[PDB]
């Protein structure tokens, strides 16, 4: 029996913010969970996300001097590593972000400005979210070219790694590729394939998504490079992935889809494709094997999904 799925872009208001939270589904010995004062600050961002309705501007945030300093460290340190660690497709759009989005060490990009930039480039827009979103709902968002983003900044004591996604993850891990027409098209295709598929089928697709677009590696002129958003936002996990001591295995959906997705620690294993194009291709073909009893298109003019 076909699970509920959104049919038009405003339907993303329905049961919004079904997110995984510390003290319910997440735990880790890390100050971003354990520092009570920091959790009280995080609730300011969460409330903003919970009251958002499609059509609203995204709330502009007054960040603390501490939060701005954290963004600065993350931005600066990651940019030193990208030239040697990131795949060329990721490197390509970095200068657009600085030139056309105001990415700077001394200022955190606002989600409203980034959404406007992305809409113009590939038609992607942003919706704010209170934490790690339910995988079904996150993939459903992509079908409308909607990327759900957190707005809080990770705990300042650990710029290197954080156990839930923060705004640095969205802005540095996802935005550069989302700015690329061919990648934005790929993203929506994966999202459309997920709509109304069984819980077991979505779990398998979402796991493969996690180990490719969140934590994926690819070969490039005989070398190992990274394209996964979750690595590209973590100073320490990014280095570790290419350190020579990480466990690395070929991406094979039928094996990979069984791996547990680790939200709050470094991964136990990373999966490699023979190239970045091969990664997208194997993902598209896997999405087609879902066994859904109907097909679906997106109509960008009505912003609705046609069966
Ligand atoms: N570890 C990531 C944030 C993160 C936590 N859990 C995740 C799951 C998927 C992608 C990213 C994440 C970072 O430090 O930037
Ligand atoms: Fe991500």
């Amino acid at each position: 029996n076909i699970p509920w799925y959104p049919k038009k872009i405003s339907d993303l208001d329905k049961c919004a913010n079904r997110v995984l939270m510390y003290g319910s589904d997440l735990d880790a010995d890390h100050p971003g969970f354990k520092d009570n004062v920091y959790r009280k600050r995080r609730k300011y961002f969460a409330d903003l996300a919970m009251n958002y309705k499609h059509g609203d501007p995204i709330p502009e945030i007054e960040f603390t001097e501490e939060e701005i300093k954290t963004w600065g460290t993350v931005y600066r340190e990651l940019n030193k590593l990208y030239p040697t660690h990131a795949c060329r497709e990721y490197l390509k759009n970095l200068p657009l972000l600085t030139k056309y989005c105001g990415y700077r060490e001394d200022n955190i990009p606002q989600l409203e400005d980034v959404s406007r930039f992305l809409k113009e480039r590939t038609g992607f827009t942003i919706r704010p979210v209170a934490g790690y979103l339910s995988p079904r709902d996150f993939l459903a968002g992509l079908a409308f070219r909607v990327f759900h983003c957190t707005q809080y900044v990770r705990h300042s004591s650990d710029p290197l790694y954080t156990p839930e996604p923060d705004t640095c993850h969205e802005l540095l891990g996802h935005v550069p590729l989302l700015a690329e027409p061919s990648f934005a098209q790929f993203s929506q295709e994966i999202g459309l394939a997920s709509l109304g598929a069984s819980d077991e089928a979505v779990q398998k697709l979402a796991t493969c998504y996690f180990f490719t677009v969140e934590f994926g590696l690819c070969k490039q002129e005989g070398q190992l490079r990274v394209y996964g958003a979750g690595l590209l936002s973590s100073i320490s996990e990014l280095k570790h992935s290419l350190s020579g001591s990480a466990k690395v295995k070929p991406f094979d959906p039928k094996v990979t889809c069984k791996q547990e997705c680790l939200i709050t620690t470094f991964q136990e294993v990373y999966f490699v494709s023979e190239s970045f194009e091969e990664a997208k291709e194997k993902m598209r073909e896997f999405a087609k094997t879902i066994k859904r009893p109907f097909g679906v298109k997106y109509n960008p003019y009505t912003q609705s999904v046609q069966i």
